[PDB]
Order: C-alpha cells, then sequence, then structure tokens
C-alpha cells in the first residue's frame, strides 16, 4: 500500500467492538421500550441515545449497522459508535431533542403550505440520498422523523432503519412491511421497489396540510382495504384553500402506478416545493474557504482521518449550523453530495467573491475536488464538506483533539501504535507503510504516535502558508 491508496470515510469509525455500557456511559433515563436509553459520555459529558438490542439470527442487525454507518446527510440520523456485550448490541446514536414530527402534528393539528413544504423537502432530500445509495426506508411516517432541536428552523432527521433494506435495480422486494396509513399498495401486493417510500411521503404531506390521513378507518382492516383500492379525495372543507400545486404534488406521490409515480428526486424539484421554499428563504457566505480547502491537498491520511472524525462525530449542531445551511444551498438537487457542476454554480458562496461569465473557476473546483474528496467517489460528501470548510478555532479545540486521539488509541496507553494505525481505517495486513506513516511524524523515535505528535501533525496541516 501507499498513502495515496487510503480512504478517510465516516463509516470507518464504526466497527464491531467489545465494550461495556457502564465503562463509557452513564444511564440518565429510559427514552423507549429493544430499549432506547438516554446516556451521558463519562469523559466528554455529551448525551447520546443508545438503542440496546438483545442477542445467524443477529445478521439482520449487522446489515442494519452496515447501512447506518454509511448514513451521512443533514436530514438523516447519525450513528456515533457501535459496541457489543455477551447479551446485547449497543447502537450509540446522535441525540435529537425536538421530538417526533408526530408530536408537532398533534400539537399544531395542520401546517400552512410554506411550513409543510419546508418539512417535506427535507424528508425528500434524505430519501433522495437513501435511494441513490440503494437504500429503501420502508417505514416513513411522522413518528420516524425527529426534530434536531426545539429551535424554530431545526432540521428534520430520518430515524429508525429497523425495516430498511438494500434494494437491487433488477429485483423487486417481497416483504410486506410498514404502517397501515403509510404503506404503498404494491407493498400489500408483495411486489415493489423504492417508489413505496414516495407513497409514504405523499401520505405524510396529505396529513400535514389536512390534519387527517387519506386512507382512514377504525381498524387496520378498514385502512388496508382503502389502501388496496388506492382511492382518496381532496373533496373535504380542509382542502378548500389549498393550492393546485400542493394537490398536484400529492397526486404524483400517491400515483397508484409505481412506474408513473414521482421519484423522491423529482418531487424535491416540483414547482410547489420551489415556490414555497423560495418564500421561506426570502443567507451567509464563507470567508477564506478555498485557501483552507487547498491545505488538504496531499495531506497525511492520519490527519485527514482525525479531522474527519472531529468534524463528523465530535461537532455540535451550533458549530455546524452555518456550514449545513451553505451545504444545503450548494446541493441544488439535495442528494447530500456536491458534484463538479454544483461546486461551479455555487462558487460565490464558497469563495465569497462574485463570479463573472469569463475557465479559472473550473480549475479551482478540480483542485477543491482533489483535496476534499477523501474517499475518491467524485463528490464532496456532507462530512467531507464540514471537515474542509469549518473554522480552525472551532474544529481545533483541545477537547476535539483529545477525543480524536482517544478513539484511535484503542488500548488507551497514550500512544497510537502500528496495529492501531491500520485499525483507524486494514487490520490483518502488516506493511512498512504503517511504520513509515508514523516515522514521518515521530519526534521521539519510539515507533508510536503520542498526543503531542498527533496535535503537531494536525497543526502543520491547518497552518498558514
Ligand atoms: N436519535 C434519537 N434521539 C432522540 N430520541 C430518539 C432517537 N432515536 C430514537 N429516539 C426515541 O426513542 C423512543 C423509542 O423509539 P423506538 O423504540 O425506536 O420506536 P417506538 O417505541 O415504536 N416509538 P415510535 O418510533 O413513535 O413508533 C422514541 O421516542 C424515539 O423518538
Ligand atoms: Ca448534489
Ligand atoms: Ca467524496
Ligand atoms: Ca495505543
Ligand atoms: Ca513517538
Ligand atoms: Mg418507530
Amino acid at each position: 500500500y501507499f498513502q495515496g491508496d487510503l480512504q478517510a470515510t465516516p463509516g470507518m469509525f464504526i466497527t464491531s467492538k467489545k465494550g461495556h455500557l457502564s465503562e463509557m456511559y452513564q444511564r440518565v433515563k429510559k427514552l423507549g421500550s429493544g430499549e432506547v436509553l438516554l446516556c451521558r459520555d463519562k469523559v466528554t459529558h455529551v448525551e447520546r441515545a443508545i438503542k440496546i438490542i438483545r442477542k445467524s439470527s443477529n445478521s439482520k442487525l449487522l446489515e442494519e449497522v452496515a447501512v447506518l454507518k454509511l448514513l451521512d446527510h443533514p436530514n438523516i440520523m447519525k450513528l456515533y459508535d457501535f459496541f457489543e456485550d455477551k447479551r446485547n448490541y449497543y447502537l450509540v446514536m446522535e441525540c435529537y431533542k425536538g421530538g417526533e414530527l408526530f408530536d408537532e402534528i398533534i400539537h399544531r393539528m395542520k401546517f400552512n403550505e410554506v411550513d409543510a413544504a419546508v418539512i417535506i423537502k427535507q424528508v425528500l432530500s434524505g430519501v433522495t440520498y437513501l435511494h441513490k445509495h440503494n437504500i429503501v426506508h420502508r417505514d416513513l411516517k411522522p413518528e420516524n422523523l425527529l426534530l434536531e432541536s426545539k429551535e424554530k428552523d431545526a432540521l428534520i432527521k430520518i430515524v429508525d432503519f429497523g425495516l430498511s433494506a438494500v434494494f437491487e435495480n433488477q429485483k423487486k422486494m417481497k416483504e410486506r412491511l410498514g404502517t397501515a396509513y403509510y404503506i404503498a399498495p404494491e407493498v400489500l401486493r408483495k411486489k415493489y421497489d423504492e417508489k413505496c417510500d414516495v407513497w409514504s411521503i405523499g401520505v405524510i404531506l396529505f396529513i400535514l396540510l389536512a390534519g387527517y390521513p387519506p386512507f382512514g378507518g377504525q381498524t387496520d382492516q378498514e385502512i388496508l382495504r382503502k389502501v388496496e383500492k388506492g382511492k382518496y379525495t381532496f373533496d373535504s372543507p380542509e382542502w378548500k384553500n389549498v393550492s393546485e400545486g400542493a394537490k398536484d404534488l400529492i397526486k404524483q406521490m400517491l400515483q397508484f402506478d409505481s412506474q408513473r409515480r414521482i421519484s423522491a428526486q423529482q418531487a424535491l424539484e416540483h414547482p410547489w416545493i420551489k415556490e414555497m421554499c423560495s418564500k421561506k428563504e426570502s443567507l451567509p457566505s464563507l470567508a477564506n474557504a478555498i485557501e483552507n480547502m487547498r491545505k488538504f491537498q496531499n495531506s497525511q491520511k492520519l490527519a485527514q482521518a482525525a479531522l474527519l472524525y472531529m468534524a463528523s462525530k465530535l461537532t455540535s449542531q451550533e458549530e455546524t449550523k452555518e456550514l449545513t445551511d451553505i451545504f444545503r444551498h450548494i446541493d441544488k438537487n439535495g442528494d447530500g453530495q456536491l458534484d463538479r457542476q454544483e461546486l461551479i454554480d455555487g462558487y460565490s458562496k464558497l469563495s465569497g467573491e462574485e463570479v463573472a461569465v469569463f475557465p479559472q473557476i473550473e480549475s479551482e473546483v478540480d483542485a477543491i475536488l482533489g483535496a476534499a474528496d477523501f474517499d475518491r467517489n467524485g463528490y464532496i460528501d456532507y462530512s467531507e464538506f464540514v471537515t474542509v470548510a469549518m473554522d480552525r478555532k472551532s474544529l481545533l479545540s483541545k477537547d476535539k483533539l483529545e477525543s480524536a486521539f482517544q478513539k484511535f488509541d484503542q488500548d488507551g496507553n497514550g500512544k497510537i501504535s502500528v496495529d492501531e494505525l491500520a485499525s483507524v481505517f486494514l487490520d490483518h495486513l502488516e506493511s512498512k507503510t504503517w511504520k513509515e506513516m508514523i516515522s514521518g511524524i515521530d519526534s521521539n523515535n519510539d515507533g508510536d504516535v503520542d498526543f503531542e505528535e498527533f496535535c503537531k501533525m494536525i497543526q502543520k496541516l491547518c497552518s498558514n502558508n
């Protein structure tokens, strides 16, 4: 291996490891009853939501963890850590305190068109990203949509991937799963694809605007027979003042024919979404972002891995708020990835300076892509953007450097060894590459990386030219 072969990804920080709950977390309170527990990190004091699942029959959970570790989008849940005991599996998740969207529906009872569009565009953005990564949720409903915070513009987070699946473009899914009000009729017929999720969102949008479901009944039997027929109506007084554009989107998402049904990507682009979200937006720019991004060119892989962990797993909502809003703006199609053309079009928000019609901008975009694209997938992913654009004063705080070092130092002896370096990303392979990656930053010739050496390497990376 060479260093140019290594890839820093958010998923590499999650691996099946042996651990005890009491060793690293303190129990605060029971959040769900399978058990959701609010816990406090014994070192950083950060509170996290831990899903305790009791103990191949355990293959379903491992496949879910394999999906969960990949999830990197402003509108999708984040998995902080994963560990196991002799009896239980521990899914350490980022805690969201704004409640479920279900709670807001019960309290508000109905949403205006602008509010409904803002929420639904976020669900569609999350779903567009899932579908592009061959993931189908299969249980989208207001109970599985959490609000980030209790703050006014708090982001929607898609949660509960328990019924999720990796789908194939050539094969239809057969498992009848979901919730009575939200289930697509083709799921009931045991022959469906990812369009089943678009149906679920259509039902959610109908509820937001009207305050009642499109397929109702006193029993599940009544609801499902209405779902099977696929017949619903806007002929109710709750719909009198609702625009033609909102009804048009619902009709396309609740299109009985899966092939003719709007995709999550196309629904995000719908004229009603565009009009309503433009009303809400009617906006800050980044300073010295291009110079900061250029620092990552040819940078040490251990330094990339450290900063990626600090930015993606160690930063608060308050620290990333402005970055997430800029990312969402540049990400025109809301797929959670910034492609070459998106970077070109939204360049004025990155550089700060205004772009004229007259080449240089395309060269700078390819330089940014070469530096920030840590996994070499051709895009600047969400966590990659947060890493390369974050201000130094916030990203390089002592507590973040301490936690990043502690994560990589598996045995906790105060030194990152050759075995641990290969484990941060390649565990089985023995190579002079790991030894040489360390020797380049080793100041006391002991063949290990101590906290001081770790900090100096990161400081050299984010230092002025
Ligand atoms: N990351 C999280 N942050 C905060 N709360 C969470 C998080 N994940 C799950 N919860 C809450 O944990 C509680 C139980 O979730 P869970 O057991 O997965 O579903 P449930 O018991 O069927 N309730 P529901 O999701 O409304 O159908 C719910 O109140 C969730 O909102
Ligand atoms: Ca995009
Ligand atoms: Ca990338
Ligand atoms: Ca060690
Ligand atoms: Ca050393
Ligand atoms: Mg649930």
